[PDB]
């Protein structure tokens, strides 16, 4: 019948109580799983929220059991990291015609950008020509934009790759897809494997290859899984590498911007930084140089979450201000301001947020008097402003801005990073009662910019902002257990997550879940056989433009009613969330 092949590969909903015994749980990609830790994330008070996420973040460094999946510290993973370091050296010693591309969609693209710059800086601080570049799906504007649709073409990945790679004779392509999912990266990897004379592909994500996506990609013939499997075969002869430790589920299910993005920086900062440090010394990069770096990042989690109490407070404030229809400002310097901007933008697609709700500023790129003349005017009693900087920053700029903002609102807070024994100028201190200062131990360091200190700081801020933005929205009641039910379907991945979420919460067959989702999407059009057989992109393109699709679908299924009926009931409920929970009892 129509739609049987489109949906053939969706696993059937199990019968009640047998989610485990059917083998269904074992098939959920680690990156899509419900993290047992956060099953009641929707009931946790702010303090618990910080704790539960700091703990989800911790799983990044948790060791492999004695049967189960390789992790970061597993010997097979570290070996792979060393051999890739190795290949990145060959290219470092031959910089004419050599290039290193970091590539992904969404937050994977954003991570790739930050790291391309950092390592380009390093090469320059040492007077050598920069060999790094990045690619992000949808081009360079995607870096600071919510543009979830752009990851779904393999040809557009290959195109961007052929662009930045022309003329070059040795290119290392680091494709980053947390879920081993993005067609944008899959095409790059396959192109690489078709021309190894020039290309060395390296795939980075956090599922076993047996859980890589196996869906048809609409402009292409292999699936991400086949690609990743061909890469794996090639690794024995060292012409492709798959670097894919399990780090455990996200605290918020499928929100791969969180642990996935952090583990991405962790994993590649470590490996690339080792690669540089050790070319100098004329030594093979070793499992032990990586280890040093890895353990440092691991201390960095402990140091960051030492400050948990004031992380929770900042959260409580961010939430209150969102709850009163107010807005949130994340102001910060150099690289930390970027991260601030990446985080606010990600709340748009993650939580259904207006871009003003949580937004970031680099000193988007609106600097001193400009910020004070444009943004400063229109503030309010109820708004929250966060200042994010290090004690190596233009602290004059800082205190100026804090001052004027002080008058507009009281809900300021700061995130301040120091080397131990640095101190706050006291006009800055008195301006923040409960300041969040993270003081870093002294560490020995090879290079001028002290890159290992940037990496620590960037990561620690990422964790703080991710945890704040995410738990603020959970406090508002927007999250259902540990799932974001009411997401906007803007790509094929998100279509499949919507469907799976409808199987999970309704408990009903796949045939019905699919029907109810396609009806909610395409309403007022009825389900014809064309619609049933359409490619997934046609569903996406229509769902992208609507509201509450997935809750309308769930209601229809829970009441056994039409879309007309479920819509009227959702309109008669106090809120989306109230209606859904209600129906679920
Ligand atoms: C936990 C919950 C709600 O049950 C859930 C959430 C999301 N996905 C699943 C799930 C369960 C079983 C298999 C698959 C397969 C998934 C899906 N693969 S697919 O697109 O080729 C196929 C069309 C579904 C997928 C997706 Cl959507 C993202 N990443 C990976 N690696 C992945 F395999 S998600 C998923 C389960
Ligand atoms: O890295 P992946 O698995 O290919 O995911 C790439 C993008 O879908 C993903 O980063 C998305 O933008 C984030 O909002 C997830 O929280």
């Amino acid at each position: 019948m129509p739609g049987t092949k489109r949906f053939q590969h969706v696993i059937e909903t199990p019968e009640p109580g047998k989610w485990e015994l059917s083998g269904y749980e074992a098939a959920v990609p680690i990156t899509e799983k419900s993290n047992p830790l956060t099953q009641d994330l929707d009931k946790a008070d702010a303090e618990n929220i910080v704790r539960l996420l700091g703990q989800c973040d911790a799983e990044i460094f948790q060791e492999e059991g004695q049967s189960t999946y390789q992790r970061l510290y597993s010997e097979s993973i570290l070996t792979t990291m060393v051999q890739v370091a190795g290949k990145v050296q060959e290219v470092l010693k031959e910089p004419d015609g050599g290039l290193v591309v970091l590539s992904g969609g969404g937050t994977s693209g954003r991570m790739a950008f930050l790291m391309s710059v950092s390592f380009n800086q390093l090469m320059k601080g040492l007077g050598q020509k920069p060999l790094y570049t990045y690619l992000i799906a949808g081009g360079d504007r995607s870096v600071v934009a919510s543009r979830e649709g752009t990851e779904d073409s393999a040809l557009h990945g290959i195109e961007e790759l052929k662009k930045v790679a022309a003329g070059k004779k040795r290119v290392i392509v680091i494709g980053i897809s947390v879920g081993l999912s993005a067609p944008f990266v899959a095409g790059q990897m396959d192109c690489c494997m078709n021309n190894t004379a020039v290309f060395l592909p390296v795939l980075v994500g956090f599922n076993p290859v047996s859980m890589a996506r196996n869906d048809p990609i609409e402009d292409w013939s292999s699936t991400f899984r086949q690609v990743a499997e061909r890469m794996q075969k090639m690794q024995e002869k060292q012409k492709a590498f798959v670097l894919n430790p399990a780090i455990g589920p996200e605290g918020l299910s499928g929100s791969s911007r969180m642990k996935g993005g952090s583990a991405t920086k962790i994993l590649l900062e470590t490996l690339l930084l080792a690669a540089h440090k050790t070319v100098d010394q004329g030594i093979a990069a070793s499992q032990r140089c990586l280890l040093e770096i890895l353990r440092t990042f691991e201390r960095a989690h402990q140091v960051t979450y030492s400050q948990s109490p004031k992380i929770a407070t900042l959260m409580k404030s961010v939430s209150t201000s969102l709850e009163k229809k107010g807005h949130v400002y994340l102001v910060g310097w150099q690289t930390l301001g970027i991260i601030a901007i990446m985080d606010g933008v990600e709340c748009i697609h993650t939580f259904g947020a207006d871009f003003r709700d949580v937004r970031g500023f680099l000193i988007f790129t609106f600097s001193q008097e400009d910020f004070l003349t444009s943004i400063l005017p229109s503030l309010t009693e109820i708004d929250t402003v966060v200042f994010i900087f290090t004690l190596d920053d233009n602290l004059t700029e800082v205190q100026t801005i804090v001052e004027q903002v002080k008058e507009k609102t009281n809900h300021i807070q700061a995130l301040a990073h120091s080397t131990v024994g640095q101190t706050l100028p006291i006009p800055l201190k008195k301006l923040f009662p409960s300041i969040i200062s993270i003081t870093w131990p002294l560490l020995f360091f090879e290079y001028e910019g002290n890159f290992i200190q940037k990496f620590q700081r960037e990561l620690s801020t990422k964790w703080v902002l991710n945890t704040v933005s995410t738990g603020a929205h959970v406090l508002l009641g927007k999250i259902l257990q540990n799932h974001m039910l009411d997401l906007r379907i803007s790509n094929s991945k998100l279509f499949w997550r919507a469907l799976a979420m409808l199987q999970r919460f309704s408990g009903q067959s796949k045939a019905r879940c699919i029907e109810s989702l396609l009806r909610a999407i395409h309403f007022p059009q009825p389900l014809s056989d064309d619609i049933r057989a359409a490619p997934i992109s046609c569903h996406v393109q229509v769902a992208h433009e609507k509201e509450q699709v997935i809750p309308i679908a769930l209601l229809s299924l829970l009441f056994r009613c039409s879309i007309t009926e479920a819509q009227a009931h959702l309109a008669a409920a106090p809120s989306v969330c109230e209606a859904v929970r209600s129906a679920l009892a």
